[PDB]
C-alpha cells in the first residue's frame, strides 16, 4: 500500500545494480553493464505492512552533478553503497551524502550505509571504519554480498525501516507543530 521512493548511489563498480538485481531478480550478474539510470518495482512485506518499493538504480560513472539533483530532489531514502576492497568508494560516502543534503535541503535525510562485496579478500575498508562513519551519521551500516545475496533483503528493508521512522519523526518534528 505505502510506497517508498528509495535510490541507490555510490561509485562505479560497487555493486549497486548486482544489489537490486539480487533484490528483485534473485540471481547474480557476474557481468559488468554500467548503469545510466534503470528502475524497479517490488511490493514487499515489511513489518507486516504491504510496501511498494519504487527503486533507483543509479550510475556510478560521475560527470553528474547534473544528473544527480533530480532524483535526489525525489529520493525518499538512500542506499549509500561503497565497496570493501574500494577506498575511494568509500570516501565517495561523505560527498554523495554532503550533495542529498544539500540538493533536498535537509540535515534529516533517511539513508543506510552499505558495505558491500564482503565475499572478497584483503578488504581495504575496515568494518570499524564504516561502523564509526555510521554512528556519526546517526544511521544504519549493513555489510551486504551481491554475490551471495548475504544482506540485500535486510538492506533494503532497513532503508524503508528509516524513512518510516522519519516520517514520524517529522510529524511530531523537533518543534514548531509537534504531534503524537
Ligand atoms: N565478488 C563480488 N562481486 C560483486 C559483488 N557485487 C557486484 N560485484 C561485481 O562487481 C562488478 C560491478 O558490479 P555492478 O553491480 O555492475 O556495479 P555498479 O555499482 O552498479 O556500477 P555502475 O552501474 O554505477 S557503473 C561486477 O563484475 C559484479 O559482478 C559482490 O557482492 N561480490
Ligand atoms: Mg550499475
Amino acid at each position: 500500500s505505502t510506497e517508498y521512493k528509495l535510490v541507490v548511489v555510490g561509485a562505479d563498480g560497487v555493486g549497486k545494480s548486482a544489489l537490486t538485481i539480487q533484490l528483485i531478480q534473485n540471481h547474480f550478474v557476474d557481468e559488468y553493464d554500467p548503469t545510466i539510470e534503470d528502475s524497479y518495482r517490488k511490493q514487499v512485506v515489511i513489518d507486516g505492512e504491504t510496501c511498494l518499493l519504487d527503486i533507483l538504480d543509479t550510475a556510478g560513472q560521475e560527470e553528474y552533478s547534473a544528473m544527480r539533483d533530480q532524483y535526489m530532489r525525489t529520493g525518499e531514502g538512500f542506499l549509500c553503497v561503497f565497496a570493501i576492497n574500494n577506498t575511494k568508494s568509500f570516501e565517495d560516502i561523505h560527498h554523495y551524502r554532503e550533495q542529498i543534503k544539500r540538493v533536498k535541503d535537509s540535515e534529516d535525510v533517511p539513508m543506510v550505509l552499505v558495505g558491500n562485496k564482503c565475499d572478497l579478500p584483503s578488504r581495504t575498508v575496515d568494518t570499524k571504519q564504516a561502523q564509526d562513519l555510521a554512528r556519526s551519521y546517526g544511521i544504519p551500516f549493513i555489510e551486504t554480498s551481491a554475490k551471495t545475496r548475504q544482506g540485500v533483503d535486510d538492506a533494503f528493508y532497513t532503508l524503508v525501516r528509516e524513512i518510516r521512522k522519519h516520517k514520524e519523526k517529522m510529524s511530531k518534528d523537533g518543534k514548531k507543530k509537534k504531534k503524537k
